[PDB]
């Protein structure tokens, strides 16, 4: 059955997290929209969206060029809704400011902003890692910004931890 | 509010777990019931006993020798409800056999059985780490056994993230 989450930590009223690996989440939770942390050119060379991409066996790089070909790049703090292939219903690629190549960290709302197209989405968390958002931060715009239900998945339980516990304690 | 149980996962559907302090689950929590991994002495001086006891300002010691100047030790596989101080209404301190010192394991389903007193409980596994049992075995026995609905909390991460595989996939 679709959107199956379990052992989520309520954060607010409509923003849960769990420790866990976003592709093995969406084999077992199906849910109607998962979160890809995209690039502008949909290329899904690492981080989630490699991951992402390899458990669709590539078919959502190959689907990714076609969309490319018909749009050019996408816009910072932009997204498009492809195919969830194998892994959910749809795939929301959104595009957060990249930090480290001088983007506006500001646009981090607008890439929020994407999810409220989508009553349920299993996502992860925007602009940090090779994007250089602090996470911290990433959790606060997306609680601000994103009133739909969000389920965000943590891969590394040192970073959950520290979200965790600074969030709510 | 009583009994207020976050972020944990359904196992089955009556045994819940999560990676988490007992004591601060039990801070948080308020817990009706919290089980203590106890000895027949009632002596709280070490893993769950001593962090409860602690936890308490050794109110839990002193009332535990109190009920022993009464009761003498318990049994393995027995269990006492006394105050639960600070960290809820109840503690149930119950003894799983310890095989380091050559007690019967089976007696861990005895131990679990007292569960079935209480309508919900915040509890550890029984029988492991000084007492000898292997953690996944305790698991099977408090699901076996336990009827009534238990929340686990597992401190140790890479212990939890076994036994949640193990049961689940
Ligand atoms: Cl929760
Ligand atoms: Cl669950």
């Amino acid at each position: 059955e679709v959107n199956s989450f379990s052992g989520y930590l309520k954060l607010t009223d409509n923003v849960y997290i769990k420790n866990a690996d976003i592709v093995e989440e969406a084999k077992k939770v199906k849910p109607t929209v998962v979160v890809n942390a995209a690039n502008v050119y949909l290329k899904h060379g690492g981080g989630v969206a490699g991951a992402l991409n390899k458990a669709t066996n590539n078919a959502m790089q190959v689907e990714s060029d076609d969309y490319i070909a018909t749009n050019g790049p996408l816009k910072v703090g932009g997204s498009c809704v492809l195919s969830g292939h194998n892994l959910a219903k749809h795939c929301l690629h959104v595009v957060g400011p990249n930090v480290n190549k001088g983007e506006d960290i500001q646009l981090l709302k607008s890439a929020y902003e994407n999810f409220n197209q989508h009553e349920v989405l299993l996502a992860p968390l925007l602009s940090a890692g090779i994007f250089g958002a602090d996470p911290i931060h990433s959790l606060r715009v997306c609680v601000d910004t994103v009133r739909t239900n969000v389920y965000l998945a943590v891969f590394d339980k040192n970073l959950y931890d520290k979200l965790v516990s600074s969030f709510l304690e």
